[PDB]
């Protein structure tokens, strides 16, 4: 018994995200996570500023892990 | 933001439940748990015979713990 | 924002389940549902008559719908 | 008979919040909501700017409604 899940309000890519297309990426997290779907949210490299905005297109759970596929809709402080 | 919760489908009272009225009890669990509300579910003393059926009337989270108030709607193998 | 989900404790196949292998099936539900993972639960044709027991191996969300892949571990009243 | 809940990442007080002490308020929402606990989040009057930061101290569910008690830790654009 006991179905544990984690609710996330932000996409934090530890530089481990993978692009499968032009603006859509995939991120694999440990544990069963719940991410707002179709809703725009903040994306960042580290838990600590803002790297951009994105919207999860798909979310799946399998073997204690969760992998999301999101569409990056904008970049924040893009230097230079 | 790393908000962990546990989903429970059954009420497991380690004999630590407290009755506040005639058929309604209160159970305190460790961690923020999610219990089906207004929905009837099984209640047992341990992981090892159905003790009855109940329905959560109230659920609260506070200081890493969760305390529920349920209404016992029936008893199972009530021995003589 | 507002991220709505539904917590299910049982697998109710309206006869709309599809087997992709020998004992593993796939069921598509409306809305983003949360099902206990790796945990055994009851499976029935309708909300009325247990058909068997199963365990969800994978769960995914996409376009307001949820599709689960479960492994049937046993059959209940298998008539002859 | 599913168990529907809504995940919120921000406190949106439609001007319907009530203070029970000096810096702690209480907000009643429709539906069973899940709010990050002990974790600081943004608070605003409407879904439109930032009114301050707060941290939920208690959360309860009862009769399809949810009422939270949060501690306001700071004010944003406090005019004058």
């Amino acid at each position: 018994m006991g179905m544990p899940v984690e609710f996330n309000t932000l996409i934090v890519t530890k530089g481990k995200e993978v692009r499968i297309d032009e603006n859509i990426f995939t991120l694999e997290k440990d544990g069963y996570r719940v991410y707002p779907m179709e809703i725009p949210m903040d994306v960042r490299k580290t838990k600590f500023e803002k790297s951009g905005t994105a919207e999860v297109q798909k979310l799946q759970w399998e073997e204690g892990r969760t992998i999301i596929t999101y569409k990056l809709t904008s970049l924040h402080s893009v230097n230079l």
